[PDB]
């Protein structure tokens, strides 16, 4: 079976684990150890083809640059998550983008910009417009998600796998 290697990236508290665990276990997990990294594997049927998704839920603990680059080099697609309620996490997505591009050397690396916590509209700090503009500058798709309501959770994982399938 095709194995689609997905890596979750983004700064702390944006929803990397909550998104992963909603996708994996259909549960909104609000207390997942912030420093714990883990891998998840699931068989899924992608546009009628049984595939395996492998998700690396990164937690930012790896500080040795060669090892961080090794992890990114093994990834095939990236969900680059920020929280719409924390402007600084949106700014931080630029760094993850650059790190990925240095390692993958391919501006067309499968990559979604993911604005999570769409259920907290009253706390929004990042406008839809500015996130869409960034995605347009990078030529990536922008999707807003909620790990709490499940809004667009399957979409980001499936659409990323579709990009992996098409591009690699
Ligand atoms: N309301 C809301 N809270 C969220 C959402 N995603 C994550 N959270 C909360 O934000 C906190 C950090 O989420 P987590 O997934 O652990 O962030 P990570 O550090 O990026 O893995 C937790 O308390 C989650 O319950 C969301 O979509 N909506
Ligand atoms: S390794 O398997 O021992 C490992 C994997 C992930 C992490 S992390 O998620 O805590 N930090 C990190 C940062 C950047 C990329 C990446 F894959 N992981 C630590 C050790
Ligand atoms: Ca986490
Ligand atoms: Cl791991
Ligand atoms: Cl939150």
């Amino acid at each position: 079976l095709a194995l689609h290697k997905v890596i979750m990236v983004g700064s702390g508290g944006v929803g990397k684990s909550a998104l992963t665990l909603q996708f994996m276990y259909d549960e909104f997990v609000e207390d997942y150890e912030p420093t714990k990294a883990d891998s998840y594997r699931k068989k899924v049927v992608l546009d009628g083809e049984e595939v395996q998704i492998d998700i690396l839920d990164t937690a930012g603990q790896e500080d040795y640059a060669a090892i961080r680059d090794n992890y990114f080099r093994s990834g095939e697609g990236f969900l680059c998550v920020f929280s719409i309620t924390e402007m600084e996490s949106f700014a931080a997505t630029a760094d993850f983008r650059e790190q990925i591009l240095r390692v993958k050397e391919d501006e067309n690396v499968p990559f979604l910009l993911v604005g999570n916590k769409s259920d907290l509209e009253d706390k929004r700090q990042v406008s839809v417009e500015e996130a869409k503009n960034r995605a347009e500058q990078w030529n990536v798709n922008y999707v807003e998600t909620s790990a709490k309501t499940r809004a667009n959770v399957d979409k980001v994982f499936f659409d990323l796998m579709r990009e992996i399938r098409a591009r690699l």
